[PDB]
């Protein structure tokens, strides 16, 4: 039917949604940023919402973003976490969709699978809940129904919620994919794209699911589709992909972007192979309590010699190479031992001390490790053993700490010159 006019309201569904800087944008024809939710027509039940989640105005990267996304432009915004990124492309988002019907091809064939109008990618379960949170919020007294899947969790039950309706989907990369294969999820009415902290999903190795979910399925294409990145940090890596992904774009900063975290302590030593467990264990002595350490090693067989040791030394330590992790979670064994590849696709949280144990070959595995860490609450640690194995890595190494403003070792500078 309309999806403009609100469904009548409830008011146990009231109570239970709604108790609780500089910005420069860059491209053609970017439209107008506006001071007031009402400087754009968004439709009686997103105004609604808005007054019942007792927000007034918008913040900075809404007051730009929402009318760039309003007028279907694609985006790549630069902005950090708290900066109301969430709204900013949910409030816009949804409001077209009330608009605009479910379209002519889902009220074609409405009769498993789903084929969301919106899909929304995020790197953590915490993030996607947060995200679902909300556009459950904003889609009260709608005909859209929000669902969130995620890894980490049983997906009977996911797929028992995708079955029961699904307009805008909330997920983690890994867990979509799995929903793909499983026939439970098709892209090919996808019109809303959101990739949001694109920058921490590259981190965690999220990077081939999700050119598999955008570029290799059944998704439409830039231009057709509209999407949205969000980025805190502005690397090599995630100009490529904004280049792959996003159409004619405004690039939004609010405020101060870089290449680099910015949140990441990050200490370089020299330490010859026979010294590492001795400087590990000397750091874990002067670990505090409550912290959870990362620790990476090369290989597999690495891991399991290591681990032992930890054991041996009786620190309460777990491995990766199930869920090591509520061991990790709780802390119950707050030392976490992994190499890189098997630690891809997990959800690693609340890591305030990575340990480079070995650092790798490349040195964007590096940054894609050390971004275990960090979060713009706390500051985090990373904590690098170097020695001669890694001197072809040494100038790339160097590059990355003096962009990063980091401290660099004496010696380091004096290396790379060879």
């Amino acid at each position: 039917d309309d999806w403009s006019k609100p469904l009548p309201p409830s008011e146990r569904l009231e109570q239970e949604l709604f108790s609780g800087i500089p910005v420069e944008a860059t491209g053609n024809n970017c439209p107008p940023h506006i001071e007031s939710f009402s400087d754009v027509e968004m439709g009686e039940i997103i105004m609604g919402n808005i007054e019942l989640t007792r927000y007034t105005r918008p913040t900075p990267v809404q007051k730009h973003a929402i009318p760039i996304i309003k007028e279907k432009r694609d985006l790549m915004a630069c902005a950090q976490t708290g900066s109301g990124k969430t709204a900013a492309f949910l409030l816009p988002i949804l409001s077209q969709i009330y608009s605009d019907g479910p379209g002519e091809a889902l009220r074609a064939m409405k009769e498993r699978k789903q084929y969301p109008i919106s899909l929304v990618l995020a790197p953590t379960r915490e993030l996607a809940v947060q995200i679902y949170e909300e556009a459950r919020k904003f889609s009260y007294r709608s005909r859209v129904r929000p669902c969130v899947v995620y890894g980490g969790a049983d997906i009977g039950q996911q797929i028992r919620d995708l079955e029961r309706g699904c307009h805008l989907l909330v997920a983690t990369p890994g867990r979509l994919v799995d929903m793909m294969e499983r026939g439970k999820i098709g892209l090919d009415f996808c019109k809303y794209l959101v990739l949001d902290e694109a920058d921490r999903m590259l981190d965690m190795g999220f990077e081939p699911q999700i050119r598999r979910i955008v570029e290799q399925d059944t998704m439409p294409p830039k231009g057709v589709r509209h999407t949205m990145m969000f980025s805190a940090t502005f690397p090599k890596e995630i100009q490529m992909l904004a280049r792959d992904f996003l159409d004619e774009y405004i690039f939004l900063a609010v405020g101060r972007v870089g290449s680099t975290s910015e949140n990441i302590t990050q200490k370089v030593v020299w330490v010859e192979e026979s010294d590492k467990r001795s400087f590990l264990l000397d750091l874990l002595n002067a670990t505090g309590k409550d912290s959870l350490t990362l620790v990476f090693v090369e290989t597999k067989k690495g891991a399991d010699s290591l681990e032992d040791f930890l054991y041996h030394e009786g620190y309460a330590c777990t491995s990766i190479h199930e869920e090591a992790l509520h061991q990790f979670r709780s802390g119950k064994s707050p030392i976490l031992v992994a190499t890189a590849v098997a630690a891809r696709g997990l959800d690693i949280s609340n890591v305030k001390h990575v340990i480079n144990f070995d650092l790798p070959s490349d040195i964007e595995e590096y940054v894609h490790r050390i971004g275990r860490t960090g979060r713009v609450g706390n500051l985090g640690l990373a904590t690098s053993f170097f020695n001669e194995r890694n001197i072809n890595i040494t100038k790339d190494l160097l590059d990355l700490l003096v962009e990063a403003k980091q401290e660099v070792p004496s010696w380091l500078e004096n290396m790379a010159y060879e």
